[PDB]
RNA sequence: GCCGGGGUAGUCUAGGGGCUAGGCAGCGGACUGCAGAUCCGCCUUACGUGGGUUCAAAUCCCACCCCCGGC
């Protein structure tokens, strides 16, 4: 209410933290000053209880509207649930989305008319710091582990530069696999690496795991996807790691390399490469293994039925599907 | 070296004199299942360093240190 307290600049702040504290500060208008006076817009209540909640004198001057700019914009989650409640209650739109670089990717069901998907994309382009909005069009389809997309708003380019854990990376969300949600898992690995380790990243994609191991001596980044290597090379030079990370284009099975730290970032077919990974890792070395399952028992069983190994750590990385998870196990391979 | 835009909670991004940020990650639950997923709870005041204007600084000033692009 225009009914705003009028004190002298001097005890401004002190007096303001009291008005807000007692929840009597009308925060929909700006504070103002004219000379040595301070005009705090208060809510309303006889200056008899105001003459008590504080001890300095004042007055109640009722002034016009100085308007207050809207601070924050609402949230994508906040709005889609109010505008599309029906389809949400139908599980036909996700309030979750991820951001790779400066591009966003939403999940909207095929039922949703082509014209509304665009209205949603156009509503996420407006409500989220980005330059483009897409939509998942399929699951991660084998081989190069790529996922079909669909443009919905903004710039129609699939290239961009994601920045995580102190390093930057070139990514093409259209021809190469990349997950901005796996940065936590890379930080995990980042700490385990050693100044003397030699790291073999069996399926390096664009190199997020490789660059993450910048503390090691040498690093081999292998990938069968030709589009992967390109970015990988660029990623290597962009991070000043040329005489450290060696990119190789090939089927990891055909690579004759050797190392003490091996990363197996291929959750679904990882089990079909244990043989190569053990053939790669030096004795005493460790194998970062990823897989999909409801418990660790099955992975532990494979490895054991193949070498004397010790499970250093074993944790749950993320939910993979209804009641299924992506698991991570760090095996110490001593002998075999 | 000089101009610019910056350093934002673990991480990454918006904001830009008095409002306490949005995501991921993390933690706890849920979903009995072709999903690198979704879904519900909880993380309720963080802005490089030193000093300076102001009743009030993450914001404005100056300086310095590092990023990022320019000549
Ligand atoms: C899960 S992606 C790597 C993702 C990356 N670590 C990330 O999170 O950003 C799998 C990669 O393994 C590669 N790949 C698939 N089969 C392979 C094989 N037999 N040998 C080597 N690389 C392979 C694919 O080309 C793909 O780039
Ligand atoms: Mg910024
Ligand atoms: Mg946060
Ligand atoms: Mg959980
Ligand atoms: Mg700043
Ligand atoms: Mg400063
Ligand atoms: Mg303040």
């Amino acid at each position: 209410m225009p009914l705003c307290l009028k004190i002298n600049k001097k005890h401004g702040e002190q007096t303001r933290r009291i008005l807000i504290e007692n929840n009597l500060l009308n925060k929909d208008y700006k504070i103002t000053s004219e000379g040595n006076y301070l005009y705090l817009p208060i809510k309303d209540v006889d200056e008899d209880i105001l003459k008590s909640i504080l001890n300095i004198e004042f007055e109640l001057v009722d002034k016009e509207l100085e308007e207050k700019k809207i601070i924050k914009k609402p949230s994508f989650r906040e709005i889609i649930s109010k505008k599309y409640r029906k389809e949400i209650d139908e599980g036909l739109i996700s309030l979750s989305y991820d951001v790779v670089g400066d591009l966003v990717i939403l999940q909207i069901s095929d039922e949703v008319d082509e014209k509304i998907r665009k209205e949603i994309g156009e509503l996420a382009y407006k409500l989220i710091p980005c330059k483009g909005v897409f939509r998942r069009k399929s699951e991660v389809k084998g081989e190069f582990r790529v996922r079909e997309l669909e443009h919905l708003a903004g710039e129609n380019r699939t290239l961009t530069i994601h920045k995580e854990n102190g390093y930057r990376l070139w990514v093409d969300i259209a021809k190469v696999y990349f997950s901005p949600r796996l940065g936590g898992e890379r930080a995990r690995i980042m700490k385990k690496v050693s100044l003397n380790d030699v790291v073999v990243d069996m399926f390096a994609g664009v190199g997020p795991f490789s660059i993450a191991c910048k503390n090691a001596k040498k690093i081999y980044a292998i990938d069968i996807n030709p589009h992967a290597i390109e970015l990988l090379k660029k990623n290597i030079k962009l991070n000043k790691l040329e005489h450290k990370i060696i990119p190789i284009l090939s089927d990891v099975r055909e690579v004759d390399v050797k190392g003490n730290r091996v990363i197996m970032n291929l959750p679904k077919f990882a089990h079909k490469f244990i043989d190569k990974a053990l053939d790669i890792v030096e004795e005493g070395g460790v194998i970062h293994y990823y897989t999909i399952g409801k418990d660790f028992d099955k992975a532990i069983k494979l490895f054991e039925k193949k070498c004397d190994c010790e499970v250093l750590e074993k944790r749950i990385v993320k939910s993979y599907a209804p009641r299924e998870y992506i698991l991570a196990l760090d095996f110490k391979i001593n002998k075999k």
